């Protein structure tokens, strides 16, 4: 099957590696790779992270200098400034090359064409699905974790080899797995998760609260406690990850099972339509356009929405309560 | 405010208490209350739980005998057999009384009239919001936890006093809180949670999977990994419970925040309508009717739905994967 | 292909067989199997059928006794009392077993979970498609007939072997065929036939009558004669079974062919939608629920519908006519 | 009530004030405040207004210099360049401060987040509802006029005090009133007025003209004369402002009253829906986004719409007529 469990690590030996950023990922991955027996450097703007990285023993230069030295580069920075940073401080130094390699952790800027490097370079992607802290929390046990792999440009016939090489160079495998796919699939998924069921969940909760209060004379404290001020949700998530989404429900009551299943099979079509709409809107690029334009405008909608959300009755009540329970 | 933080414990001293069941709750609460300095007994059918309860030092009699001895009773058994058990082995012994008290952990059977005790008895409810294990996991730290309180019948003018007495007798407060409300609100909430956002979430995930596969040529492994085979969901739940639902999102990226907020404010009305429909359907009693009838029929729909859910592509793929990762 | 034409008969030799019921099927199949060289018994309630079965030379005991003696059982009784009969007089005797086998002629009670035998037993199904009299009417020619096969539980790795063994033990093959499938498919089909085209046909006829009378001044006698008081329909059915559904039409006139084909391809979508709805309603279990509940209620709708049907103008006219033609 | 009629003027004495712009407002307010006994300066780009302000005796420096000198600032410039002007020539000088105050006449740029000053500064708003000339036309009578007040940031507990201080420092009160509100309400109102009834009025007039001509053979001159080429509208506005919107109608005829009231109560719902839509579209920020983007694009729609409006039949006819009547 497409899956991969282990591979070689030779293509990276003898070369120097360049790491852009020392935040969550950059820090973790550079730590691991150094612990794996490789010569690696760090490129970053002069700030707290720079101080931290030079504390932990990673020789540092300026960004463009790290690329001038490196034969491989890992661009571990946000997806909102990578564009300008590339355009200014990378593309030139890169034009001055023959055989180079560039890796990302996300496919947003590439799949949509905001970054079109030369055909003189092999472009790839290695994408984990952990916030970053759990990765160390696993490495100290000597485990592995799963990731996605992708390739965009091949000028060496060695692209996948370098991909698996990196995958092993960050302790993902052996111990976990590695999938192969494109940048497009990665971006599509990372965006569907954010556009489809998360906001739906939140809106459902908000509506349940509003209703239970304003049409059945219920108290905010009780509403919050039942809905989310408890850890029921977290325990459910854990049991899912461990046993399985459906098998999990066995630990509940028959009444819960019955209602859940009925209503789920009953409300499948609506959500299906919603998901179709959003997935299409993404596959085209409309969302990238929208987001870039809002950046250029000044995040007005962002501002107003944050405001409306925090000025809501549910939020105020949650504040009073979380205060009452000593929580921060 | 309606909230309560601590109260007296005198009305329970000098009396004997009766506990029906030694499962999750019964076990925990009886343990605590014994550790609080009260004379308590146990009533249960002769089985593994009976053996366990007599192991832990709780003198036991038959159910009706425990009531004959007790002046208070806690009916900690499922909401699907309580009816018959009451009708047969409790109502008589209870008719033979003057001043008694009966407490539940759920309002399903009462709010809907499936149980109508005499007016010779004060009826109450004390409902926690923890599965039961977390409660001990907190008690050994010396903390408290939150609960709901309710009263249905008063023949003593002491109902709320007994309520708070119990609340303190199970280590809820001081250390947490106690809310006051009816049986109706409790049932309504416990059912809305199960009918509105849980099944919606599950259906959304299922649809995202189906789509991403059958219309964009994506691999099941990647789909599952992104959606739920990871712990992203559990970490989100924890951060919610700790910091706050919205504040949580700060630890994410701006892109995620933007998409989430937009789509949430965009899809609020639909879910609102759904929630209205279900809440009404409950407030009337149609659901209780439906569930009781399906019990009398033989759980055919239950059976078929379990089958359809487990025979699904997502389930089979999850099986293969969870196996691949050593998970049970 | 999945089809089967003949197989072995050894696994049944040396064992005793139990047959529940001596009505249409039970009678025929027991007769055949005895004529095939097997030791078989009969279990039945004391009535006319009991007298008949002991007339024809089948030693009989009470039901539970027949199971105590038997190592295999064929439950040839209606699908409306099998539940209680099992629950009371079979499940105990069965709990007292190690290696047993149970066979049905219908999957209604099992596919929907109304009967959940232990995992100590191999459960199967052998379903013919003849009312029962035609089967003997064929056996005396030395032919075979077609059936369906299914398995639900396997604790021997011999389930299919026993299945084909029975199939041969009732003279189905060699001489006909045997298909393999589940209980679910069998039930689904047997119910679609009854829910989709039979009632549609009847309603179409009824409406044609009503219209031809009340809007074109036609006489009931003529209407009935054309529509169904003749044998046109039976001859068409026979020619279908013999030659083929479409080839049949060759023996009609060109005008008939033209109108039929046009209107058929013209009215396909409506019936398709209807069939989808009903098939879904079944696949879930709603129909089983409905039917069980009507049983528990007292067949009021059944009663009223029988009444309305018989008190109809078409029925009264058919009565007068069938009387006029000497028919009973 | 929230209203205010007079207050103190001490907090401004001993300080220096800075005024950005010498157009309509800036000119008037600076004139008044100087006439009120305060030390005030002027910051403006070198142009005709600079010459005018140094004519009238207001010592001037460059903008940033005026802020370096001032402890308070009034940003009386358009809402389309304030952004860049701030970003470049104000924010630095402001970072170099401890205790400062900044006031606006409009909340557009702030309510939507286009300007986010530091938390080292108290931000306020003082918004009149006169074009600017009427304000002097009233001051020479020794009257006052009404305004709105708002606060965004408080680092002194003196924000409202400074607000009322300014309010008195510009001759608004005593003699008129001062309301308190946010920036959001101000912006919302100033935009609803422009989006809801003004354009509706204009379109209604245009449509009445077009119809009366092209479907009833009426002459343009007569149409214009009746609709707006007369002063009926201005007299109505004046009588409204003086007596009251409804009481005004008393000076009309009964026929007019009847038709007006009927049709008004008849067409309320449509306009209500329109207003809801627009108010929402604003509350979110979509309009700010739209306008900023059109600026960045080059005002193409602006251009084309101006063209279409002026190339209209009504416009050409109005031109011929206004010429015929000697009007410019
Ligand atoms: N933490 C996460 O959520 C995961 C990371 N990724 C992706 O990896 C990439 C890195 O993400 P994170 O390291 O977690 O974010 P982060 O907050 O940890 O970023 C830290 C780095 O940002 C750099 N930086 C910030 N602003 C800069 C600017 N204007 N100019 C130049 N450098 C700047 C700094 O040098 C710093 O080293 C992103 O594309 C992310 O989507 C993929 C899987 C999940
Ligand atoms: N565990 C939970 O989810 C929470 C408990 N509750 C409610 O408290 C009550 C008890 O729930 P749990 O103890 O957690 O369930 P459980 O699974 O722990 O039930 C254990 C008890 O069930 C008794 N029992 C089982 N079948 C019986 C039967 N046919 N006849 C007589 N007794 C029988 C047994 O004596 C045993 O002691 C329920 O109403 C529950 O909804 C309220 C908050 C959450
Ligand atoms: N005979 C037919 O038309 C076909 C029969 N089948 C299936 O074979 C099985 C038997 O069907 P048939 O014999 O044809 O119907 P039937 O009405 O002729 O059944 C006769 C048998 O039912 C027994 N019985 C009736 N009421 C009973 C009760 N209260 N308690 C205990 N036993 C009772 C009688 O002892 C008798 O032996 C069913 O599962 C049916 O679905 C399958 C295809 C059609
Ligand atoms: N006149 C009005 O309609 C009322 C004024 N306001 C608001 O007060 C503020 C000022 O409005 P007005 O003075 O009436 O407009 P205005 O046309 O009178 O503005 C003249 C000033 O604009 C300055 N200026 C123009 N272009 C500039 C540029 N590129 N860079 C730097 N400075 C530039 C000039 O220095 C000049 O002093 C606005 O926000 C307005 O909406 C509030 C109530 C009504
Ligand atoms: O990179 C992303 O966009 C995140 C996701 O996995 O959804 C971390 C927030
Ligand atoms: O008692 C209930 O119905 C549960 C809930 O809180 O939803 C535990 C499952
Ligand atoms: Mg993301
Ligand atoms: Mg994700
Ligand atoms: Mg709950
Ligand atoms: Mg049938
Ligand atoms: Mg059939
Ligand atoms: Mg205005």
């Amino acid at each position: 099957d497409k899956t991969v469990l282990d591979a070689n690590l030779d293509p990276l030996k003898g070369k120097t590696i360049g790491v852009i950023g020392y935040g969550n990922q950059g820090r973790v991955q550079a730590t691991i790779m150094r612990e794996n027996g490789l010569n690696v450097i760090v490129g970053n703007v002069k700030d707290k992270y720079y101080e931290l990285a030079k504390k932990e023993g990673f020789e540092v230069y300026e960004i463009d200098e790290a690329v001038r030295r490196s034969d491989v580069a890992l661009l571990l920075i946000p997806d909102e400034v990578m564009k300008e940073v590339y355009e200014k401080k990378i593309a030139p130094v890169l034009q001055g090359k023959k055989e180079f390699v560039l890796d990302f952790a996300s496919g947003y800027n590439v799949a949509f064409g905001l970054i079109r490097p030369p055909k003189s370079v092999d472009t790839i992607m290695v994408a984990p699905r952990m916030v970053g802290e759990g990765i160390m929390d696993l490495h100290k046990q000597g485990k592995g974790y799963p990731v996605l792999l992708g390739v965009k440009q091949d000028a060496s016939g060695k692209a996948w080899d370098y991909a698996k090489a990196i995958a092993k160079g960050i302790g993902a495998i052996p111990g976990g797995i590695a999938v192969i796919s494109s940048f497009e699939e990665e971006a599509l998924l990372d965006l569907m998760s954010e556009h489809t069921w998360v906001p739906i969940l939140f809106g459902a909760i908000k509506a349940c609260y509003d209703i239970a209060v304003k049409e059945y004379g219920v108290s905010p404290e009780a509403a919050l406690l039942e809905f989310y001020a408890s850890g029921e949700l977290a325990e459910i998530a854990r049991l899912i990850a461990e046993e399985g989404i459906f098998n999990q429900m066995v630990h509940h009551s028959t009444t819960s099972q019955y209602g859940t299943l009925t209503r789920m099979f009953k409300y499948y079509d609506v959500v299906r339509r919603i998901v179709e709409n959003e997935a299409k809107y993404i596959w085209d690029g409309s969302f990238a356009k929208e987001w870039s334009l809002e950046q250029q405008a000044g995040y007005p909608v962002f501002y107003r929405l944050w405001e409306l959300a925090t000025q809501s009755e549910m939020a105020k009540a949650e504040k009073e309560l979380y205060k009452l329970l000593g929580r921060k």
